[PDB]
């Protein structure tokens, strides 16, 4: 349960980076295809950014707790 | 390992909401760009919906188990 | 904490499959809409593929550790 939580965290991290990459691709599609590009997507961007930040801190939080144990 | 599992769950949740937001954006792209909009995407929608539901229940399940401990 | 880690893993898995499905949808959008289709996306594809593989192994790793306990 020691190395278990560590791999859970690492999996969560990878999924995080995945998610960020899909966000980038979807943004590129808006930019390339839509006549107004990323215009009007501002609020969707803010919601995405808020959850990425929240995710990033929790990750950091988990990392800290883990090594406080170690 | 107490507050560890709780932050893992919360991270999983955030990623969940992220994922839902990317799904929304991809659906908007289908709707706005494709001549037939979201037409023909029905099965992809069903697969997405099935995994979101599965995810949501597991989250709930984790939450319950956690506080049954508390 | 026994059945807790197991549901965390399963949630992570579901999110994984979700993520793969969004990747598929974004690839279909590139293919259908862009004049050059998926052309020029090769590096983005490689980054995605690298993180999916990493994710898949960690999942497998978690599964193994879990039942080594059981
Ligand atoms: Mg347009
Ligand atoms: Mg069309
Ligand atoms: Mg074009």
């Amino acid at each position: 349960i020691v190395q278990q939580q560590n791999n859970l965290l690492r999996a969560i991290e990878a999924q995080q980076h995945l998610l960020q990459l899909t966000v980038w691709g979807i943004k590129q599609l808006q930019a390339r295809i839509l006549s107004g590009g990323r215009g009007g997507w501002e609020e969707w961007d803010k919601k995405i950014e808020e959850l990425i930040k929240k995710s990033e801190e929790l990750i950091k939080k988990i990392e800290e707790q883990i090594k406080k144990q170690e």
